[PDB]
């Protein structure tokens, strides 16, 4: 069900990431470096356990989860959140909840590109990843 998402992906476009980071309370110096960072995201599965790695010259993260089962997560900006990842309308939807706040990280495939939409508050960021050659 998630197999077309699997693989190694590189950032090739970013829109409104500063807005998204600022909405989360990320400090200006982190936003500055993040605005010039191009992560590599690796998505692997082993049965219904997915592992999602995000690698860069600045921050690295890794999460493992079962679809539809809540997991604890500590985000790149050090939020301690309750997370769940599901398939919804063919999109990989990651919902994080903490302190009554909600953010979604939604991935979809459009013409072979992986489009990551990040929403928190009113901020909507769209980042595009391409499959490694
Ligand atoms: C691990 C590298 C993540 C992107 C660069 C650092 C951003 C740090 C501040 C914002 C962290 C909040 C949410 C994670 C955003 C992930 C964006 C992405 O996967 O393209």
């Amino acid at each position: 069900m998630v197999d077309a998402f699997l693989g190694t992906w590189k950032l090739v476009d970013s829109k409104n990431f500063d807005d998204y980071m600022k909405s989360l309370g990320v400090g200006f110096a982190t936003r500055q470096v993040a605005s010039m960072t191009k992560p590599t995201t690796i998505i692997e599965k082993n049965g219904d356990i997915l592992t999602l790695k995000t690698h860069s010259t600045f921050k690295n993260t890794e999460i493992s989860f079962k679809l539809g089962v809540e997991f604890d997560e500590t985000t790149a900006d050090d939020r301690k959140v309750k997370s769940i990842v599901t398939l919804d309308g063919g999109k990989l939807v990651h919902l994080q909840k903490w302190d009554g706040q909600e953010t979604t990280l939604v991935r979809e495939l459009i013409d072979g590109k992986l489009i990551l939409t990040l929403t928190h508050g009113t901020a909507v960021c769209t980042r595009t990843y391409e499959k490694e050659a």
